[PDB]
């Protein structure tokens, strides 16, 4: 089993890409701690993950046997983050695997970008990575052992209309995987990014993003993106990334980003 | 060259922003300079002063040119808003801005403290999103507009103990990139400058050197290594003049794109 | 922007952007230097420049009070091209600056690229900027001084539907540039690449690539690759870059590649 | 599991794709590898042998599975088609392409022979889309490809001394993006791996050690660490050829349908510094 005996940490881990990951680290036998904030935004269009979602993906990590704890937790608050990592080094005897999956889309074009909005997309996805890198950081160095995946995007190293919040983060992103990389360098540990194009969960399939109606009526649009034919892909294809970048023989790959999006950076850098 | 435009610089109170001011204003654009004219308590260099920003009023007069000047906190977007509304009543529409106020910071992750972290992200990266913001209602509005953001050679590598900064200046590109798209059908472009190692009170102070290492001589060699050339630090006119060639009218059909001005370090890297 | 006292050499200088450069440099004080095959090529769709294209820019070049040679060159031909450089060392004192503007496209789909039209599309586009640089730099040392301009595309950072060839020579272009970049540093010398977008020239002006088919008609599929809505620019338009790049005062600016490419950029790296 | 799977892999003889051939065979495949097996007049160090192809049959035989090799020349597009159809032929056509070979070369600016110059170029641009060429009708026909090109860490970066080189690193990423597109249709993906410093034949030889440290007439491997691994972020000077492998592994996995055009780098770090 892969990764029996080791612990990892998923935030944004009630729905998606996140309980995927979870889902599929729990299976290949880590023990796991999952975060959700498990409430909307008002600055964002779409609903975010409930207390239920949660717990449904405690109880499909525990069915395969592991041992989970999950906590509701703004990433954006870093005291938050830091009481849950200490509850999990305790509980479950350190972290070895952290993904800072939690994330926000939005679609507001410049000027007309709210800073409310700004605040919380970059907030949440950029300073929220930093808050959950530095939150796990202490005790991999203590270890001298860990794997950090971050989550970027096909936007991460592109751009398209409407998306200043979104795509600042997501560059950012990328920068700060790369300098946690050279920071933790000497410790044991590695960080690199994925860089999903568009996937199918909760936060491109839901009827705000419609909106902006059936999923026959916006696949075309999303297929544009992609090189391949495929509109969406399965959670599970970033997974096995991320199951690729945070194996134990993935040391000395580190600061790299490894794009899952179909094609899209067949057309680019 | 520039005569009958305006233009809106960040930062305006002394090194780059001071020489991309005057570079303007020699070619003929009427000034509107900002600058926060306070220290940061995360910051360990002293920042410009009111008195630093009333030079380069004088010296943007000294060219002929009319100028005006406001503190401002680019942090704080209806300031920025304001200073706009204040600037055109004067100076008539702004034609260019350069988004140049910046902070750099040095801090190992994870002792990377959360209000240095907010402080460097809010100037430089929603500082910067803050001055395009301010500026692209009346650009749409006049159907031109010519934007320079400021990253860095560290906004496409990365090095130790700068997670703060070099995130920021990633976003900044990522957000160039986007204000270009938004903007694009209302003859609006927006391009980033990315300098290597200058010359200004950022880089030439007692803290940078004393953290470096304590005098200019002693440092040399570590600010040569990031270059590929010799020069251990670049003139910022050297800066200004890839700024002067991206704002010209000219330039309506290079966007989205990313000037490095950093003596070879670009050679090593894309 | 003078420069008086100095002299450039352009490759397919016959028509086009070469005339463009040659004509703006002059213009500016420079002596010239220009080059051109001259001659069709079997595996190129569209004709290539004549003796007469040649002798236009020639002309339009002493116009402006400028000394000029020329000579019918084939840049995949190393010594053709340090003999011409030997000709400029005698009649015009040297070159100081050099733009390797000589090049050509073709369009083809992998599996069936005929091995001839790859070996002249990597010969002309790659190999010949080598053979230039190679050609150029010894008397650049001797000098202690160097502007050397490569021509990529925004194809030499991106890619597309059938141009293996094209595309291949254009990346490899900007990896030459900053190895010159690097071989070059110590001497005085500055290596930097334009990367185009779609210029209005006889490479794409033409029977062959619009393939009835007018301009009007391929309007829009030539504005789909860029981000404005200009099917082409003006080759005035890279050509200023270029008068950018070979400035005395560019002394520190190397190895960058400056896109000129309406927006094209704005949606990659 | 490869299983019912066949690999092509050009400079099979020795390094890494010795490594590849081995992993992709224990894995399942069956395996058809080819090299040169001949020194260049115009490359440093020795080349592989053709008792080193012969050393890489055996032990993919050893695993269980078929092998066929063969002399080939990747500058030689009609020796590589030829190798090809006596691949699909034995072992039932091309599921996976690896287009390991290549060479390197040191030599500053403007001091490059043409000879060499053409050779690297040849050998590793023109060699990788000959072997593209070669294996995608099948793969097309079939509906199912798996190529994996091998770039470099200097396919995205530059330094001194190495034009012919890099150039043709940065050619084979963009060649990548571009068989990426023109095969996307047919269910075949073309991806790179851009490796650092691995321990091979290529970078472990008299000739090579001799340059960077040459004040110094004797160079051995503990002589030359510190400069390998000034080019990598983390210590180790040289990673071992199946910590590429295992990428390589990764990309050409059924389950990879939806990566295509990417750039992997196994490289230690030398990635956080750049893009
Ligand atoms: N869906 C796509 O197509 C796609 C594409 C590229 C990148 N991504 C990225 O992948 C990541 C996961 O997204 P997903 O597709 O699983 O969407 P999702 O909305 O289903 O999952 C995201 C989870 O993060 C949680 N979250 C949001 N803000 C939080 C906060 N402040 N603190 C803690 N948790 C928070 C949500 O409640 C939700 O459960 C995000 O970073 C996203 O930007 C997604
Ligand atoms: N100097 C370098 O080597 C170098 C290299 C790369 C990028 N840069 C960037 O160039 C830009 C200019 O910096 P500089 O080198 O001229 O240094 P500088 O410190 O002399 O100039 C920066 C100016 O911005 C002002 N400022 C700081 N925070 C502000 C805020 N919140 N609101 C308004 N003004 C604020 C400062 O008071 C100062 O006058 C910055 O974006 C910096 O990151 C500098
Ligand atoms: N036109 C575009 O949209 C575009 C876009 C990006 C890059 N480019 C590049 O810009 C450069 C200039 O092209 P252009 O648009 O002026 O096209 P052009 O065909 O008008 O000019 C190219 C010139 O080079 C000459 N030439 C071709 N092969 C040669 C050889 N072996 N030796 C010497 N001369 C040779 C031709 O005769 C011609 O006069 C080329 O490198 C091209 O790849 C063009
Ligand atoms: N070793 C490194 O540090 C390193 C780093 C990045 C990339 N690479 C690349 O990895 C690939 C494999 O190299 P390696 O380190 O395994 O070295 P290697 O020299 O041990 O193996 C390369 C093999 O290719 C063969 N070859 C050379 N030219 C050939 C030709 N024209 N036709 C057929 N075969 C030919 C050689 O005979 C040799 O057996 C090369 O493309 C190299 O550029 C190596
Ligand atoms: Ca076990
Ligand atoms: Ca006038
Ligand atoms: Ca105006
Ligand atoms: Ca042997």
């Amino acid at each position: 089993a892969d990764f029996e005996g080791k612990t990892a940490l998923i935030t944004g881990g009630a729905r998606g890409m996140g309980r995927s990951h979870a889902v599929a680290l729990a299976e290949a036998g880590a023990d796991i701690a999952i975060c959700d904030r498990c409430e909307n935004s008002d600055v964002v269009g779409y609903p975010l993950a409930t207390a239920d979602d949660l717990a449904e993906t405690v109880a499909l990590v525990e069915k395969t046997g592991r041992r989970c704890i999950s906590a509701k937790v703004d990433v954006k608050d870093r005291a938050a983050l830091e009481s849950f990592v200490a509850e999990a080094e305790d509980t479950l005897g350190g972290i070895d695997i952290a993904i800072t999956n939690a994330g926000i889309s939005t679609i507001a074009l410049l000027p007309e970008v709210e800073s409310a909005q700004w605040d919380e997309v970059i907030g949440t996805n950029l300073t929220g990575t930093f808050n959950t890198i530095a939150a796990v950081a202490p005790g991999m160095i203590k270890r001298n052992y860990g794997r950090i995946v971050t989550v970027s995007s096909m936007l991460g190293h592109s751009a398209n209309f409407a998306q200043a919040s979104y795509v600042s983060s997501k560059w950012g992103v990328i920068g700060l995987t790369k300098c946690a990389a050279h920071d933790l360098v000497g410790y044991g540990i590695t960080v690199n990014a994925v860089a999903p194009g568009n996937i199918e969960t909760p936060m491109t399939h839901n009827d705000f993003v419609f909106g902006t109606p059936t999923l026959k009526d916006v696949e075309s649009v999303f297929a544009s993106l992609h090189l391949q034919y495929a509109p969406f892909l399965k959670p599970e294809e970033v997974t096995r990334a991320v199951l690729f970048l945070v194996d134990e023989a993935s040391s000395h790959i580190t600061g790299t980003v490894l794009p899952i999006d179909a094609g899209a950076t067949a057309r680019m850098i």
